[PDB]
């Protein structure tokens, strides 16, 4: 349990803006899905998503439940969604990296032991 799979970081620049449209929210099974608005190249392509605890490390945390969600469609203003099953606790999603940023505040309560 707790393993680490710190293989590599390298990635290639992207030029788009990105912006949350479908809240987050857990449900009976525990797992919340993502859905912003993807624009540029419009897909299929991989695009960024993240969440962490903190921002000044945002380390990686968290399940993988999505393989390889890509834009498909070809008209513009196209979204998708996504699957994400974090650990118990507060989390902050995040897409896309630059000055227009985007975040949100995923917090959860209803614990006995105090880590």
């Amino acid at each position: 349990m707790d393993k680490l799979r710190l293989k590599g970081v390298s990635y290639s620049l992207c030029t788009a803006a990105f912006t949350f449209t479908k809240i987050p929210a857990e449900t009976l099974h525990g797992t919340v899905t993502v859905e912003v608005q993807y624009a540029g190249t419009d897909g299929p392509c991989k695009v960024p998503a993240q969440m962490a605890v903190d921002m000044q490390t945002l380390t990686p945390v968290g399940r993988l439940i999505t393989a390889n969600p890509v834009i498909t469609e070809s008209t513009e203003n196209s979204k998708m969604m996504l699957e994400l099953d974090p650990p118990f606790g507060d989390s902050y999603i995040v897409i896309g990296v630059g000055e227009k940023k985007i975040t949100h505040h995923w917090h959860r309560s209803g614990s006995t032991i105090g880590k």
